[PDB]
């Protein structure tokens, strides 16, 4: 965080800012008598206010609080009266591009004062002014303090409702102003909530008061400058707490119960049939909470924001509709293609020619679908934890290896089993994608990808250094044998030394120790100090590596196949034609409204844990 | 949970309900009015009834509570007195199939309202009214809301005891009424408990309330429809806290002691001598809750129950009197016929045969009870984590593998060899079930169970699939080297290859890199890739697979192995004839009573931990 200009630094007319700072008074208001007629004896007072920067004393007095601060405000606005310059004077805009468009009422709400804002608002101050400085905007989270840009939600962004309730009930106020990101005031709120669940969060607290007192849903559906509403923002900034408060949010007074986006039908003991509302989370528009959260939009926050009732459920009534009949279908047609691929090619020669039809309309089937979800994908997701795109490849490169084959087939290259053969040794371990749908096994995948990452490649990296510079000095000291044979030549070569060095790791074959070095001694001390590194230092500690990765993960591997399983259920969604996307989850009740455009949704409730906790006291 | 109507859906006889509904009365007082002489200008008041549904106003003003519903009721019905109905408006029942029975009184005591469930019962209300709806009697713990289907069981199972003893001192009340389940007030009280120990659990403080006014043994013997007493449903159930507190239920008082499972005889410091009762905790009735406890009835919580003290110690005389004494039979008798099998077979001919005929006489021996035991087996053990059935084939396997091998042996069909030499791995494999008896080695089996269950088998069917596809792959690549010769063919066939695999993971054989393949990079990339994914990914990853394993158990592998020995204690005990069964714990003591019935059992408890701390105090 870096800021070329300081906001206040306290390092003729600096009496002015002088005064005013240290809250000496009796220096001032006979001091300020003489400068009336400064300008007298010479409309537009700008020796009181700064000229790098567009501070005045006024915003100077309030960055440098002091008890006798309440004692200078009042005679400081009183001047400005007489020179009839106090709506420049109170709407004074700073001018340095980090911090710009900030004013005194701006201040006065950030230091924690609603007597001196009160005052300054009743003074005319302009409410719903914009800061829209760089500090006040920061490019990401620890560059500034981003709250708005608007002294309403300044004050609800702070923990100060007074301040807030006194900004309502002004008539000059603009609730639904959007700021330069496009945000409103409940779009700020989202930002700087927290998904850690935190005992005292007057966030979600101060949501209630602002979205109750406008009582109507226009803050609720205005879009961001991304384009997203303050529940979609929730979901893309991972904001659990506001999520399960906003897709939860039941009003029991009448005329604002309209405001629900749940409305409880019945209870009857542990069992409850709520009745939510899935107006923007299903996936029928675009950008829905559900789709944001399930993808890699959110972080280090999913399944307990996943889990939330209007969507949890939303994932088992379509993986138990049509997405299990899709996996199904999916590993069926992917087994048999990848058994007609082994089988007719097994066989090849040193009628089934319609079973390697089969593979070939297959092989451009999987082919044309991979190629169009490459151009879908992006470097933002390539390379991450939950990615789910490296089976694009591997299932694209295993399908172009097959239409590559065959066309030197008929072509007659001879390269054609050089890329067949290939296909059946990726295609086997591709049929390990299709594990997901079970619990056991699909959690068992899990770990292999992080083992396969974390360690596998760190203990493989190290090794060819070790086998690099090991090949070379093992091949380095072996002079060629007499008689031109290739005797005495187990290493000979650098592709020689090293191979024999490889067999030496998993342990094949015979540890010669008479290879025609010409030293005898030197050979077996770089050979007795190689296994010492790799299969006493690396291989048994590469387990150990392991076991960090197993212990620490354990507890989270049902967590993340969840989420990959979730992930496929839209993904399988996507796939369906619009006629056949008509089967959805209820049509339009709750509320007459608006002629009722509210997609509602049932699901009861049976809760037995917090049903017998609650009749216990 | 998925209900066709809703119990209550707030979504000329409309008023009737809306009026009740919001609570507002003004507007229906009056209005009642009216109707009343709307069937006079017409004995059959339907109008105020829904159709659809049995439900009238006065369950719609019950279900929908407010502070202005005690206003309603009252003046509801006094409409139903002047038309002279109140005996058909009070008992008014449900109709639909979900909600079927369900009466005002059933609603009344549910929403926590002892204020008006006294006045509908002092009105006439049909006390013992069954609510037999599939809602009420749900298939499954998520379906619905179980809680024996009477008003007294209802205000029960919830935490209102003031109605439960208005309803105990109600006349018409009947205590002992059986549900469409067969259950009861104490049934269903079991039912609704849990396992988990809860600081503040009504159930148990509960059933002493309901018992002790009912002061007599029919609550506790009436069987239930399956055929459980209160006693044994809670065995069934996996009641801990239920069970620890029926069977070490002490009264105090005269007139009441006979309603006591345990009579403490004397104490005297840290040793009391309880004296408990177990006329149906062992095994010389059926279905007694110490074999239902020790069996997979009981789910997540068996050890917690079976240290229970009538059936803790119950275990321990019959482990140290006759178990014992039969396992070292069973196991001596086995290994001497695991012995003579390796004996007289790996001697065999290319006078000792009554040795041979002691093989015959006791594989059938082992074959006819592993006979009788498979049809007493279930598909709901056969596949489970405590099953014990495992062994159960494979003791009839090698047994069965005998006497096959002998019926081959006379008759000479020269597949004796082939079937009989299997026994001998099998048998001394076999010998590992009798390890059970000692704590040391018996805990290390229990790993072994679950070791090769969690990580083995998700191993293997990895590896094949991994063996399968580099199987192939491997051996397409390569030609027939010429000449006719078996050389150049070590991977020449898919068997010649995934042998030759196979062997690479051991790490047995030498790894030649100029094997006949028309592609030598390709086949060594296929080759140097392999042992990757099995010796660097897998085979060191199933060490770490196993890590979690030993880590979660270890801390309950003594708490298994002492299940498997509880089990084969009275897995021994019923093979003893009913003559042999004579030998029990004490006769009839503890109360005159009716002529004495009590099968009783003195267990003195020197109890260290609790008597120090009470003296402390
Ligand atoms: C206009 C022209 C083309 C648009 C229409 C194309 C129709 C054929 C597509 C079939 C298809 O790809 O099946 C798919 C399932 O889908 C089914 O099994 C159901 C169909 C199989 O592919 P997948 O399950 O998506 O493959 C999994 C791998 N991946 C997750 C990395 C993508
Ligand atoms: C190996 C991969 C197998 C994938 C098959 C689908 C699948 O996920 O299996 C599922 C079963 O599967 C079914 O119940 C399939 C139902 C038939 C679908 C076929 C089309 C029907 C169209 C009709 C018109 C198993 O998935 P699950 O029940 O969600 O997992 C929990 C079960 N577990 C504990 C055993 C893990
Ligand atoms: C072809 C891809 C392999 C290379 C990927 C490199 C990507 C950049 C490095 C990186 O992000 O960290 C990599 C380091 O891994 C390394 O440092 C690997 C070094 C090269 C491996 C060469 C093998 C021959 C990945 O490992 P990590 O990020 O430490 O793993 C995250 C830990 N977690 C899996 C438990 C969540
Ligand atoms: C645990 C560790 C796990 C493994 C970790 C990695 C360790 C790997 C060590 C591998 C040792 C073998 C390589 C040297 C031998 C060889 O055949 O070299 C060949 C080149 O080399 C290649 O073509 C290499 C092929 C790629 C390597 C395998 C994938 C690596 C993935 C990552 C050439 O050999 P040559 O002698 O010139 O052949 C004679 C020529 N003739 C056939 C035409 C007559
Ligand atoms: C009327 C006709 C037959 C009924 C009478 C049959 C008498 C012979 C039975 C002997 C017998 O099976 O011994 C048993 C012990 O028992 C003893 O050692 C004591 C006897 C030995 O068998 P087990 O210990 O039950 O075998 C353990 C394996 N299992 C636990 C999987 C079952
Ligand atoms: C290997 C399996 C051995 C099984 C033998 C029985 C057995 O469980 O051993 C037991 C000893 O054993 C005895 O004390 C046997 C008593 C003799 C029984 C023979 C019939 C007597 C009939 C007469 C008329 C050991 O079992 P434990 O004492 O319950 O285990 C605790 C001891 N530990 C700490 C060493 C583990
Ligand atoms: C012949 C029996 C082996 C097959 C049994 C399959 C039974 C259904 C799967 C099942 O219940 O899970 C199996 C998965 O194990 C697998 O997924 C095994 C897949 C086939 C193995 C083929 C090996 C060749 C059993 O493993 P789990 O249930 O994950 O283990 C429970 C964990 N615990 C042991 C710590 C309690
Ligand atoms: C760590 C991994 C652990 C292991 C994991 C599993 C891995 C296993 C890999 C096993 C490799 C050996 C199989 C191929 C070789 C073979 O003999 O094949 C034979 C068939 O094959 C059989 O008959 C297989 C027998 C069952 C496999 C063993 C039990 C698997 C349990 C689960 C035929 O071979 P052939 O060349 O036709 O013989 C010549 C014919 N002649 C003899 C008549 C002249
Ligand atoms: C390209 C062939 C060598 C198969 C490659 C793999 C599968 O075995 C990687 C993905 C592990
Ligand atoms: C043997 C390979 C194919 C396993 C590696 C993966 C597949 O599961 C990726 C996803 C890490
Ligand atoms: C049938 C023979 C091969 C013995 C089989 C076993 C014992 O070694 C299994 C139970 C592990
Ligand atoms: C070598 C085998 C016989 C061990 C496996 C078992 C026996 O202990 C079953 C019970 C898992």
């Amino acid at each position: 965080p870096v800021f070329s200009k300081p906001m206040d630094s306290n390092i003729l007319k600096k009496r002015i800012f002088a005064a005013v700072s240290e809250g000496c008074v009796e220096e001032l208001v006979e001091l300020l008598v003489e400068l009336q007629e400064l300008c007298r004896r010479r409309f537009l007072m700008h020796k009181l206010t700064a000229s790098d920067t567009g501070k005045t004393c006024l915003m100077k007095a309030l960055l440098n609080i002091n008890p006798n601060t309440k004692e200078i405000v009042r005679i400081l606005l009183a001047f400005a009266e007489e020179n009839d310059i106090l709506g420049r004077f109170i709407n004074a805009e700073y001018t340095e591009e980090a911090y710009e468009g900030q004013t005194a009422l701006n201040i006065a709400i950030e230091r924690r004062q609603g007597d001196i804002a009160a005052l300054l608002i009743a003074a005319g101050a302009d409410v719903n002014a914009h800061a829209k400085g760089a500090f006040f905007n920061p490019k990401y989270q620890h560059e500034g303090f981003y709250f708005g840009e608007t002294p309403l939600a300044l004050a609800a962004c702070t923990n100060q409702p007074e301040i807030v309730q006194l900004l309502m009930e002004h008539e000059q106020t603009d609730i639904t102003s959007r700021d330069s990101r496009g945000n409103n005031i409940l779009h700020a709120l989202v930002t700087v909530a927290e998904d850690f669940k935190t005992q005292n969060d007057f966030v979600k607290r101060m949501y209630d008061m602002i979205l109750l007192r406008s009582g109507n849903w226009e803050l609720e559906t205005t879009r961001n400058n991304d384009g997203l509403t303050p529940l979609q923002l929730a979901a893309k900034m991972g904001k659990a707490e506001i999520l399960k408060y906003i897709l939860s949010r039941e009003i029991k007074e009448k005329r604002l119960r309209s405001l629900s986006r749940k409305f409880t039908d019945w209870a009857y003991g542990p069992v409850s049939s709520s009745l939510y509302d899935l107006t923007n989370v299903d996936t029928t528009t675009d950008n829905s909470v559900l789709e944001i959260t399930v993808y890699n939009t959110n972080i280090d926050n999913r399944h307990e924001m996943l889990t939330l009732e209007p969507l949890h459920t939303l994932l088992h009534m379509k993986w138990k509709k049509f997405a299990k009949h899709m996996f199904f279908l999916s590993f069926c047609f992917y087994f048999f293609y990848n058994i007609t691929l082994t089988l007719v090619s097994y066989y090849r020669p040193r009628l089934q020619l319609l079973g390697r039809m089969f593979v070939l309309i297959w092989a451009m089937c999987i082919s044309v679908k991979e190629g169009i979800a490459i151009f879908l994908l992006r470097p933002s997701d390539l390379q991450s934890i939950l990615s789910d795109a490296w089976f694009h490849f591997v299932f694209f490169i295993q399908a172009v290896l097959v239409i590559l084959s065959v066309f030197l087939y008929l072509f007659a290259y001879k390269e054609y089993l050089a890329c067949l053969v290939l296909a059946m040794a990726l295609g086997w371990a591709n049929m390990l994608y299709y594990t997901r749908g079970f619990q056991s096994m699909g959690m068992y995948s899990v770990m292999i990808q992080k083992v396969i990452l974390h360690d596998v490649l760190k203990f493989l990296f190290v090794y060819i250094v070790f086998l690099l510079g090991f090949g070379v000095a093992l091949a380095s000291l072996i002079e060629k044998c007499p008689k031109d044979n290739k005797d005495c030549s187990s290493y000979g070569s650098f592709s020689d030394a090293v191979l024999e060095l490889f067999k030496l790791t998993i342990g094949l074959g015979d540890l010669n120790i008479q290879q025609n070095s010409k030293y005898p001694i030197l050979f077996l001390f770089l050979l007795i100090t190689y296994v010492i590194l790799t299969f006493v230092l690396l291989l048994n500690m590469l387990i150990a590596l392991m076991g960090e990765t197993v212990e620490n993960v354990s507890k989270e591997s049902e967590r993340i196949w969840r989420l990959q399983r979730a992930r496929t259920i839209l993904e399988f969604e996507k796939m369906l034609p619009e006629w056949l996307r008509s089967r959805f989850r209820m049509g339009e009740l709750c509320k007459v409204a608006e002629d009722d455009f509210r997609l509602c949704l049932r699901i009861n409730e049976v809760k037995w844990t917090e049903w017998k906790t609650h009749v216990s006291f």
